[PDB]
C-alpha cells in the first residue's frame, strides 16, 4: 500500500525505513467536526456539524469503516452524512473504486479511481497508510479525520442540535467502564485475532489466539450477566466488540485459524450478535459477500489459492430473547 | 515424491507424460498372507501366517495405515505383527524414520532412514508411489503388500487358527452392502476432502465441499436407523469411515476447509465417532500430535506458514449411549 510523496508504491513501502515516521503525516487527519466550527482536543476548528458538507468513504468489509456506519444509522445521520463505498478486493492499488461489485458504489463525489487519490486531492504530498473510513469535508475538499474511533464520537454529539436522534453511546456516567473494555478489547481480541492470523511462528500463533480464547470466555461471563456488555445501555464498546464477532465465524475461524469455538456457540455471545444484528437499521449494513471476498482474495499471503471457505452455517434472524431475559 | 528407477525423485515428476501413470509395478505388492503359504488371489505364495515374521510399516498420520493399526488391535494381532511408525512431517524425501518426534519410532528393523529404502531393497528398478502402510516379511527381506484395503482383508482371518481375536469385519453376508459403501464414501468424502483442500478453482472447491456436505447428511441420516452402516454389525466400512472422521474436525475442516458444521455437531456421526473410539485399545491408536503435525506442516502449498491451528474442541470420551439406543 502507502503512500510516499506519493507516489502511491504498489508494496515498495518502503525501501526499509532511514527515513522516516510516514512521517509528518501521521497526525494529518485528525480534526474533529464539532457543533460549533471550534476546534476539537487534536486538529484545527471549521468543521462546524451542518447539512450537505460531510461525506464518508467506507469498506463494508473492513471493522473499523463499519463502525461509521452503524453510528449513522444509531444516531439518524442518513440526512447529513452521505456515503461511498470503496470495492471489497484490495490489491496493488489498495481500495479502488471499481463499481463491478455490487454494492461497491464508485466514488460517487468526485469519480476518481482510487481512495489515494482522495487522499492526494487533500494533500498532493502526504506520506502514510490510506485507510478507511475518511470522513471526507465537501465544501474544502479535504479530510476531516480517518480516524475511525474518533469519527464515531463526534458522530454521537456534534449533530445532536441539527435533528440527530436521542442517543449518547458514550454517555460520561459510563466512560470509565467504556474505556476499559474498549482498551482490553482491542489487544486481545479486536487485534489478537490479527496476531494470530499473520503470526509467523507457532509460539506467536499459539500466544495470539490463546489470549482470543480466554477473552471470548469472560466476555461469554459479562453477557451472561446483563444485556450489553456495561449493563443494560448499548454502548459505543459493544459497538466495537459487534463488529469483530460479526465476522468472527464467516472469516476469522477458518481464514484466521481462531477455530477452538465458534461464536454459535457461545450462548450469549450469539445471542447479543443477532441482538445487535437485529435493530432496525443494522443489518443492512452487514455485507457478508464484501467481507468474505474481502479477507479472502487479499491477503495472498496467508491464502494463496484465493478460495473462500463455504464458511460456518449460521443464521442471524433466529430470535435471542436477550430483551427479557434480563433484567 | 516417487521412485523412477530409482532414484527417488525429490518433488519434481515432473516435466511432461505422454502414457502414463507408472506403471507395471501400479499395483505394487499385491501378494496375500495365507493360512497355509499358497498364493492369494494376485500375487505370489508362499507368505504363510505364522509367528515372529510379519511387520508393519505405518505413520499415525495417515487413514489407510491407520485402519492397519485398528485390525490389528481388533484381532488380537499384537503377539503376530511388530510395528514400526514412520515419522509424521513428510517433506522433499517422502515418509521418513525420522525418529525425534514422541512415538516416531525410527525403522526398528534395518535402520534405513526413507521409507523409499525398503520399497528399493525389495525392487531396486520399482517405479510409483512410495506409500505407508506397508506389510513386511522379516524372512524373505521383501514387501508382501502395500495396499491397505487387503492388508486389513488378511488380518480378518489368515492368524485365526493360530490364534486370532473371534472377529470378521468382511462377512459374506454383509459384503456387498459393504462395498457399496465404499465406494461412495470414497467417492464423495475420503476423497471430497482431499479434492476441496487442494481445489485451485473455486468453483472445484465449491463443488467438492458441497459434495462432503450432502454425504455427511446421508451418513447422519443412516447412523440414526441403527447403530453401524449396515445394521447392528461393525464392519470395515465403518472402520473406513471413522479414520476419516477421526481427522475431520482436528484437520480437513480447518486446514481442508471444509467447514460449514463440525463432526460434532451430529448426533449420530459425532457419537459414531465417539463409540468406536472408545472400543478397548482403539484410543491408543490414535495420536493427535502426529495427525495435526503431518498435515499442517507437510502441506505448505495449502499452509505456507506450517502454523497448526489451535484445533476445533471436541471431547471422544463423553459417554454415547449408542450400545443402548440400538436397536
Amino acid at each position: 500500500g502507502q503512500l510516499i510523496d506519493g507516489v502511491w508504491h504498489d508494496t515498495w513501502y518502503d525501501t526499509k525505513s532511514t527515513g522516516g515516521k510516514f512521517q509528518r503525516s501521521a497526525s494529518a487527519f485528525r480534526n474533529w467536526l464539532t457543533a460549533d466550527g471550534a476546534p476539537g482536543p487534536t486538529g484545527t476548528g471549521g468543521f462546524i456539524a451542518e447539512k450537505d458538507r460531510y461525506h464518508l468513504y467506507v469498506s463494508l468489509a473492513c471493522p473499523w469503516a463499519h463502525r461509521t456506519l452503524i453510528m449513522r444509522k444509531l444516531k439518524g445521520l442518513e440526512p447529513f452524512i452521505s456515503v461511498s463505498v470503496v470495492n471489497p478486493l484490495m490489491l496493488e492499488n489498495g481500495w479502488t473504486f471499481d463499481d463491478s461489485f455490487p454494492g461497491a458504489t464508485g466514488d460517487t463525489l468526485y469519480q476518481n479511481e482510487f481512495l489515494y487519490q482522495l487522499y492526494l486531492h487533500a494533500d498532493p504530498h502526504y506520506s502514510g497508510r490510506v485507510t478507511v473510513p475518511v470522513l471526507w469535508d465537501k465544501k474544502n475538499h479535504t479530510i476531516v479525520s480517518n480516524e475511525s474511533a474518533e469519527i464515531i464520537r463526534m458522530f454521537n454529539t456534534a449533530f445532536d442540535a441539527l435533528g440527530a436522534k436521542a442517543g449518547d453511546y458514550y454517555p460520561p456516567a459510563l466512560q470509565t467502564k467504556i474505556d476499559e473494555l474498549n482498551g482490553w478489547i482491542y489487544d486481545t481480541v479486536n487485534n489478537g485475532v490479527y496476531k494470530a492470523g499473520f503470526a509467523t511462528s507457532q509460539e506467536a500463533y499459539d500466544e495470539a489466539v490463546a489470549k482470543v480464547f480466554e477473552s471470548l470466555a469472560r466476555l461469554e461471563q459479562i453477557l451472561g450477566q446483563h444485556r450489553y456488555l456495561t449493563g443494560n445501555q448499548l454502548t459505543e464498546a459493544d459497538i466495537r466488540l459487534w463488529t469483530t464477532l460479526v465476522r468472527f465465524d464467516p472469516v476469522y475461524v477458518t481464514h484466521f485459524k481462531c477455530d477452538k469455538h465458534r461464536i454459535s456457540d457461545y450462548l450469549n455471545l450469539y445471542g447479543f450478535l443477532r441482538d445487535i444484528y437485529q435493530m432496525p437499521g443494522i443489518a443492512e449494513t452487514v455485507n457478508f459477500d464484501h467481507i468474505r471476498n474481502h479477507y479472502f482474495r487479499s491477503h495472498k499471503t496467508i491464502n494463496p489459492t484465493g478460495i473462500i471457505s463455504i464458511g460456518p452455517w449460521q443464521d442471524l434472524d433466529e430470535p435471542h430473547g436477550r430483551d427479557v431475559r434480563f433484567g
